[PDB]
RNA sequence: GAAACUUAAAACCGUGUUGCACUGCAACCCGGAAUUCUUGCACGUCG
């Protein structure tokens, strides 16, 4: 979570706390699509069925906003 | 007046550092995007 690459004609800013929910919602939506798919190989002949378990988020560097880490753990609760 | 060289001999020479102090130095990601994937019954034949 940082400024990123702002571009030559823009005013740089940090992503709001509403935008971090929409990033984590697309991660767990893309991890539920992988449980129907097969992660490399033959796949259509029965290979590579995969499963996720115990997905949880932390804060490794720096503090968060407050009551935000627990609602990022709820987007990951449905895989 | 006609007749007898202010001539002869003598180095503008001897000694002496264009020498002493001084960083081609400070700042800079060989970095950003990309599924070793697509098709395939361990099966057929019996005086």
């Amino acid at each position: 979570v940082s400024f990123g690459t702002p571009g030559e004609e823009q005013k740089a800013s940090l992503p709001s706390s509403d935008e971090i929910i929409e990033d984590f919602n697309a991660i767990a939506r893309g991890l539920k699509l992988l449980e129907l798919d097969y992660l490399g190989g033959s796949g259509t002949r029965g290979y590579g069925q995969v499963k996720f378990s115990n997905l949880k988020a932390r804060a490794a560097v720096g503090a968060l906003d407050g009551s935000l880490l627990e609602k990022l753990n709820h987007e990951l609760a449905a895989v």
